[PDB]
């Protein structure tokens, strides 16, 4: 599923990410925008082998089982197919985990590089929530 902007604020306000660990909802849709364009499907492989799955772009190494990260963990205790769906529960609930875990959203390379520090209020600005 390829959400809108604001329709994805909704969700990710519905599943209790705003203002989760302190993180604003923009800057949560502004990571979800440069991790997958807002689409649930998206997965990319990355060179050690690990694949990123979903609207957030979660990484096999760590978070979730796809069978063939060697060495890997799965400490959502998920199937990575789990961060493909339209219901995005999975996603909110492993992030949520992520997030947590002492860098914060650090941890998301797209929103290091790309939201952290930017008006991330851009990414809300006029959506009904």
């Amino acid at each position: 599923k390829v959400f809108g902007r604001c329709e994805l604020a909704a969700a990710m306000k519905r599943h209790g990410l705003d203002n989760y660990r302190g993180y604003s909802l923009g800057n949560w849709v502004c990571a979800a925008k440069f991790e997958s364009n807002f689409n649930t499907q998206a997965t990319n492989r990355n060179t050690d082998g690990s694949t990123d799955y979903g609207i957030l772009q979660i990484n096999s190494r760590w978070w979730c089982n796809d069978g063939r990260t060697p060495g890997s963990r799965n400490l959502c205790n998920i199937p990575c197919s789990a961060l493909l769906s339209s219901d995005i529960t999975a996603s909110v609930n492993c992030a949520k985990k992520i997030v947590s875990d002492g860098n914060g959203m650090n941890a998301w390379v797209a929103w290091r590089n790309r939201c952290k520090g930017t008006d991330v209020q851009a990414w809300i600005r006029g959506c009904r929530l």
